[PDB]
């Protein structure tokens, strides 16, 4: 019997190697596999990893006549010593458990001990989309001991930077991934003690080019046709105001898709702010014409008892103002 | 073994301690570490927190040459006797379990332990919505006894007020998050007796300024757009009938996208009264202008056989009245 | 050991007490603590309660020198006999297992013993949507034993209609419920026999105003306004031809908002007979204007080598259908 | 003790009744409580039924004085040989077990075994959605043992016909449910060779006047509407072609709609054929006063330096097309 | 006993048969049953199969009279060894266990043992949308052992490109399947070796003519219809100045009912190039109106105080330039 060569039943193993003395150090190494989905209104994301430690316990060593070391599964487990480890600030994870529980145990005979599994975890990112959609984010997992300070374990990097492996084709279908690296800090808890901490680190970004082109475009061709009207005869009535009242009803659909596709975030974004602005603008080339109407009719009455001012004032100031507003408005959002 | 340090077998741990005699004081603690998501429709909240518990047992004291405790994971918990709390008016709730069941013990040399886990919890909380979007609402999460009567256990505060915290970057994507505090209070059940009860209670608030700018803006623009027909030449006939049919048409599109983003509750709101008053006017603003070709129609046929009054009259009617119901609507729902 | 004074290894715990005799009568009640969701489409309800069941079994009496019950947790449920009750017509239930299973166990000396539990249920619920949304929906919950026939085990209301309570706050988001109360009848299975069993029922209502007035005020509002036309001058063609036009669009544009609110349920209901009947209203004032067109002008073509009557007649028409039809309608409909 | 009269421990129960002899026969019931849900996305329906089965083993009799048989619960089952059956092409299933597991066992004296149990049970169905929403589909549910070809173990219907039971309530919100019957085939594995296999067969249609008066109607009466500028002056510009520009923005709405409401299925089917076939008659007619405005402002240019015939022949040959294609479109999809 | 046949407890079912030597061979094949779904959001897809492994090992062995074997259940599983494989690069998988588990072994005299389960899993696929709708995906499922370097264990197809079978009716809703075969390579991993991985691939398709029916379909004919303004009298501003306004509406309408009905993917495909084309033509022709309008304008007041040439011209360069654009793009993108 494989189990018969370490002296399981000869020691307790419901305490840690080196028991009474100093903390008993442990390595950790992580490959992420792949980022499975993002969700923007409860901010949060899932990933799928492996997790490795690495520690010595005498306790394990067996005799041996070479230098071959034993595989175990996840049924030795229960009968050993083992770190607890857990994840930070998390809201549901699970070990796969196909075709049987994906767990490894590998001793050396001198009792070098590996251990290996597999696991999927969503944690919490709080995000800001106040420069939507010229954002930007950043996440962070984080993992520690349960039960045990730091002098009776310490925590670390294994390898440093070197202990974080990335898979090649990880990617998100709406977000670019970057600048993977990892850090450790010290954390305090009033009920126990400090404890080692470990992070890692990653920055998302959208497309610029997709959202210009669906939002931004259409908004500045629907205000640069509201000019139109400045350049018809003032006479013809029933071609000027059903062309502003229209430019107003297509203004109004183009604000209601673009919010009804928009992530429902409850707050003011910079794109409202362009939209609104431009259905002002909109909305103002309407009142110029009928002030010009008014006055037209006024005059004709007072005489009966050539373009107007107003259109050529209008037809320089309107673009202007505009423009004056867009470069404000790209200097602040950059 | 550090099992047998304490005599299991040599006590029934079937019974609280100080069986048949005064009740065992039980203290708690809690740290809420996220809120996870909220659900209007369903009219519930998730949250994550440690829960942390304190008493005292004789019969777990050992004999000890210095003053060390000795920590324990969850396997120990079924060998003993532990309280059996249980969260009220909740749907659903469980414990995490990765890497290990996130479970602490730990036994001081003359008895006192401390028991610690980690838990996500839903539960439900009553909302009125009447006032959307002034609207406010106050939730709360409930802990008792399943079994124990006062006579048997009294559970309370470790620390009145203080035994309540908050992580720092505690935040909801469509709301604010204010004013948590702690109670306690007696409840009654027939069956066997009265029970305590404890309470954590906060507040959650909106963004007035964004729902403001969604939806009040355009009905107001859209009733004060109306208005520009009353000033234009009562002979225009095409022009002054596809404006007022348009406003109607921008209108209804405008009210059918504000249902299309809000929450699927079915009674009224305030919102929706102002909507629908907005309808009116401008409905009753295309019945003004037929009342008065009609009557220009009649008095040319007469005569055949300047301003009429009535646009006269509009022209300062019909912003008074808006005018008056704005005053009387916000100082109604302030 | 409290165990050991009952004589469980005493007795064979697979046979029910009084098993050879008359039939051992079990008593129920319930405290139902809230409802959780409703699903239209699926047609079902969630809920959350307290299950208490009452009986006698003289094989658990204990000695003893005063009055006193023992407590005991769920692990004892398995070395002794309870009854089998389960929920028919269900889709989905379990039982509360935070922070231990919510399961209580009380036994008198003389052997009476009292068993609890907290246990979240889906049921199915037949719904008939013809007379949306005017409709009223009728729901029950159904217990019964799984292997006992009334020969062995005899279920009933411990006390009548008083073993049922309920939370005072108790609501739904988009219903009302009212009439709570307890039936029982017989049931009979081909394999085995008849058997006991329990019903509680209620009853469910929408609000009629919000409904009112966000689906049929619309519609009625756009046939008022699609009778202007009979009032303008039948000379105006690009006046009464956009209209007709521009007021069908809306209302097609408010029948595809409506449908897109509601449950997705596939069959005619009244208020599409409604808005459909408004449809062709709407079209049949396009056909009247045409046929005045055309007749006019072939009187002027014939002529060259005042009010219509078909107008004069409409005025007076149109109106009065409308009226006879919501006269019958809301007769039918109440 | 009731599991003393079996004699468990002098019997191998790990091989089958009969075993090295005939197959043993077992007999099979199904009694049908529910429906629960479809998707016709992922092609499937769920389903809640009890299933029964029947067989003779020698080794379970016990000696008796009267003719009455006993009755367990689900722990006997693991101690004792039952078959394993389990359903062929689904997706997924469970066993409901609140307040305990819903398994039955009753043993006659003479050996005779019957074993119920309630279960849910989600199954593939490939649907062909080409003649929507005339379509009609079949819909199946398979049962076979896992290990056990027909050398050993023999599997029919009980009572043929008779065996199949459906509650009386069972209905769907969407769909009709027709023609239940039962039917039985061989099936042939590579590995080991062939099994019995059993199955139950039902049909599925939809509500046909729902769907013509909800998608057919309004796009007839929009395409009758367009050809009312048939009948119009030629003189009349402004009435002419906003008329047409109108009527092909509301179809354009309908269309859109339409596709909004029906299910994600991404090819074609016949009411798109119908509508863009539609959209087709709605621009040609545009098409036309296009080109009749061209021919009559060149004749009056050629002048310078009645009806049209066009219109005169359209009036006859649009109805008339519109009808043919009606006529072929209803023979084809009947 | 069937157990007691093979001499369970005589042998170290901890280690591999020919532990100590060469590498034991594995075969595998696999039975494809159904597709379950696929999501383009996450990029992931589901599918059920059977997984059959087949190896020999001598302590299993066992005396006969005959040459029968003997079939095993689940529960001898834990008894003995087998190999522990697992699916690369996937999210979450189960094995079936209705109504128990669904694994078998059978084991011929001379230990020859066959292993078959049945399991549902879900695994990660990158799509890329650049050509939508015209793209094409290319799919693939990965086997491993977890624990066994090839060394130790060597893993191959049993029977080469005979060892994958599909069942004759497997389909999807959106897409068609082509083209299974498999593939094998080796896996470097820095912790312990090299692996041996299996492949399953296949190849997924859209249909071309619905998408083509629904989205490029209506943009052309509205492109189509902005030119017939080229030939209407240039003095009928009233006809001349709506039809613009309204396609552009039309246009916009369009737009937005297509963007959404389509994957909420954040970055640019051909399908939004080509309506924005389209767009921007619409555009482009009521720029035209306005110039030719000014120009009229001016020259009658110089005047004061025919066919117009850029009418002339862009009756010819707008339908060229669309055939161009048209030319390139379906050579760009085939
Ligand atoms: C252990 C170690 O070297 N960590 C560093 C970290 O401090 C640094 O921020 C990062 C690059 O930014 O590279 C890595
Ligand atoms: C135990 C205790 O001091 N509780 C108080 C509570 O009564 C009070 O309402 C709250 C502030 O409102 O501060 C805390
Ligand atoms: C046990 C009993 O008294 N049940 C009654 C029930 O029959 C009656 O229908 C209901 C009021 O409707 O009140 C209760
Ligand atoms: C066992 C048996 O009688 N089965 C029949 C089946 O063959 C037949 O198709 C059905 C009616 O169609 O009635 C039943
Ligand atoms: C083991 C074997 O023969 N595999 C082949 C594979 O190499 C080839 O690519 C495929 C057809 O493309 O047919 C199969
Ligand atoms: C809530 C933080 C300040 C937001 C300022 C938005 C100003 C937008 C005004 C738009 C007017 C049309
Ligand atoms: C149901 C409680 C009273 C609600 C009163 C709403 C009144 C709104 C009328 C709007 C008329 C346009
Ligand atoms: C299917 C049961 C009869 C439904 C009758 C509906 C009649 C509505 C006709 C509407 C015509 C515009
Ligand atoms: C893909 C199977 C053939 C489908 C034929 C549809 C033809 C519809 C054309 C509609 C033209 C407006
Ligand atoms: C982001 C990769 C290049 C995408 C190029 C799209 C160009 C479309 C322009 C549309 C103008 C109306
Ligand atoms: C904000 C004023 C709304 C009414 C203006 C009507 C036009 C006035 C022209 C003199
Ligand atoms: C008619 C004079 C020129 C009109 C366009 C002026 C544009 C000014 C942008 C600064
Ligand atoms: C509510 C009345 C609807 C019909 C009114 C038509 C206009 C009348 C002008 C005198
Ligand atoms: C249902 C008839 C559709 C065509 C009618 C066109 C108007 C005719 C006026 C005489
Ligand atoms: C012009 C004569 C009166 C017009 C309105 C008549 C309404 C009739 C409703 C019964
Ligand atoms: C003006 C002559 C009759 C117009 C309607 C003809 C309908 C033909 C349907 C076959
Ligand atoms: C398909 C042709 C589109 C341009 C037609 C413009 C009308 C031509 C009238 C002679
Ligand atoms: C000469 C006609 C000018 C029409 C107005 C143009 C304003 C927008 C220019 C891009
Ligand atoms: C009026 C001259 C012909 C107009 C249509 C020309 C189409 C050119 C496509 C290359
Ligand atoms: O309850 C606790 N007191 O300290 C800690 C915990 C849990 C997480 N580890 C440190
Ligand atoms: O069933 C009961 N009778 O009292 C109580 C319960 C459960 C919750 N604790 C108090
Ligand atoms: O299978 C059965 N035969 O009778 C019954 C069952 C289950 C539900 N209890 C009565
Ligand atoms: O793996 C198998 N070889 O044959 C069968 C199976 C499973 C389903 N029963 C027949
Ligand atoms: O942790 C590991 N080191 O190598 C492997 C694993 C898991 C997957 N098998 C190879
Ligand atoms: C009218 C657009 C101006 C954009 C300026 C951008 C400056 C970075
Ligand atoms: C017309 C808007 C009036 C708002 C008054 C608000 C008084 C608090
Ligand atoms: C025109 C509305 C009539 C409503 C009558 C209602 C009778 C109960
Ligand atoms: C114009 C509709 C014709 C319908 C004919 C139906 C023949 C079955
Ligand atoms: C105007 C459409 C041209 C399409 C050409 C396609 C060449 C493969
Ligand atoms: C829209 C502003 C017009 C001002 C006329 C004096
Ligand atoms: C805002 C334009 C004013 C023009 C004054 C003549
Ligand atoms: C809209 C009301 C008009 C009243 C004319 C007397
Ligand atoms: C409501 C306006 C009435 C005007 C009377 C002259
Ligand atoms: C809409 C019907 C008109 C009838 C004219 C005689
Ligand atoms: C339907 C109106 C008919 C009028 C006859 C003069
Ligand atoms: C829409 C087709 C018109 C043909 C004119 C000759
Ligand atoms: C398609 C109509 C043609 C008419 C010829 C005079
Ligand atoms: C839309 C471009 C018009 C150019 C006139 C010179
Ligand atoms: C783009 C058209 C220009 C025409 C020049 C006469
Ligand atoms: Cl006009």
């Amino acid at each position: 019997k494989s189990e018969q060569l370490l002296r399981i039943d000869d020691h307790d193993f419901s305490m840690r190697p080196g028991f009474g003395g100093p903390a008993i150090p442990v390595g950790v190494d992580v490959q992420v596999e792949s980022l499975d989905s993002i969700s923007e209104v409860d901010m949060d994301f899932t990933m799928t990893l492996y997790l490795r430690h690495y520690w010595k316990d005498e306790r394990l060593s067996f005799p041996s006549t070479n230098n071959l070391s034993m595989t175990f599964d996840g049924r030795l487990v229960k009968k050993i010593w083992v770190p607890d480890m857990f994840f930070v600030h998390s809201k549901r994870s699970f070990i796969h458990d196909t075709t049987t529980d994906n767990v490894m145990l590998r001793v050396q005979p001198d009792g070098k001990v590996l251990y290996s599994l597999r696991v999927t975890v969503t944690a919490m990112c709080n995000m800001d989309f106040s420069r939507f959609p010229l954002d930007t984010q950043t996440c962070s997992l984080e993992i520690e001991s349960y039960a045990y300070t730091e002098d009776d374990l310490m925590l670390y990097w294994k390898k440093g930077n070197d202990s974080l492996k990335t898979d090649e084709r990880i990617s998100l279908s709406q977000f670019l991934i970057q600048e993977f690296h990892t850090t450790t800090k010290l954390a305090f808890y009033s009920s126990t003690g400090w404890y080692n901490r470990l992070y890692i680190n990653f920055t998302l970004r959208r497309h610029i080019f997709f959202f210009l082109l669906q939002t931004y475009f259409p908004a500045t061709l629907m205000v640069m046709l509201s000019w139109v009207s400045f350049w018809i005869d003032r006479r013809a009535v029933p071609a000027r105001v059903p062309l502003g009242i229209t430019t107003v009803l297509t203004m109004s659909t183009i604000i209601t898709g673009v919010n009804a596709s928009m992530p429902r975030v409850s707050y003011i974004k910079a794109v409202d702010i362009y939209l609104w602005v431009s259905f002002v603008f909109v909305f103002l080339s309407v009142l110029e014409y009928a002030a010009v109407n008014y006055l037209t009719t006024v005059q004709e009455r007072k005489e009966q008892k050539d373009t107007h001012a107003i259109d050529k004032y209008s037809r320089i100031i309107f673009p202007a103002a505009y423009i004056l507003f867009n470069l404000i408005y790209w200097s602040i959002f950059s």
